[PDB]
């Protein structure tokens, strides 16, 4: 059919929210992540993520979000994670429900690549850090909550590019910083 696909035609659930993050390798553009948040099934956490993308929050009545953040952990063949606007090293934690919150559920499976999941430190530790599966990691079904997914093949290529960035041997931190310059909602 000769026709531009609308934002909905790319989602699994047309009524679902869509955000994005602009990625720059060090200082140069790399691509744009287009994530579909699962508000339908995971409305509690789903909102927590969207909130940080657009900048709907305050820390001492100030603006808080995923902007100017980075991906502090890139593990090839496994996943990339970041979104620690608090410390920027993988320590900070916060949410639109305090500084942590319960695991809404584990209905969604880490069956494929490109899934957004909540990086926690034990059960019910969902904070502001998220990770994007780069390969299916079933064994996480029950430990982490899948609350989103990339929607197009361009977000998939960017994910692969990042996954390959050279990192520091044991900590897995990218040598040439991978930062989220801009982000919001589509």
């Amino acid at each position: 059919t000769i026709i531009p696909y609308y934002l909905s035609n790319l989602l699994t659930n047309p009524s679902n929210p869509v955000v994005f993050m602009d990625i720059n390798l060090g200082n140069n553009f790399l691509g744009k992540f287009k994530f579909e948040l699962f508000q339908n099934i995971v409305p509690k956490t789903s909102e927590n993520f969207r909130q940080f993308c657009t900048g709907e929050y305050k820390v001492n009545n100030l603006p808080v979000g995923y902007k100017n953040t980075i991906f502090h952990r890139v593990i090839k063949e496994f996943m990339i994670q970041g979104g620690d606007f608090i410390n920027h090293n993988g320590s900070g934690s916060l949410s639109i429900y305090g500084e942590k919150f319960d695991d809404e559920n584990f209905d969604i499976k880490h069956d494929k690549e490109g899934l957004l999941s909540m990086a926690n430190s034990g059960p019910n530790t969902n904070g502001c850090q998220f990770f994007i599966t780069t390969k299916k990691c079933e064994w996480l079904d029950g430990k982490n909550v899948v609350f989103g997914r990339i929607i197009d093949n361009d977000s998939l290529l960017l994910l692969k590019k990042i996954e390959n960035v050279s990192v520091t041997p044991y900590i897995y931190k990218p040598k040439i910083p991978i930062n989220v310059v801009e982000c919001g909602e589509l």
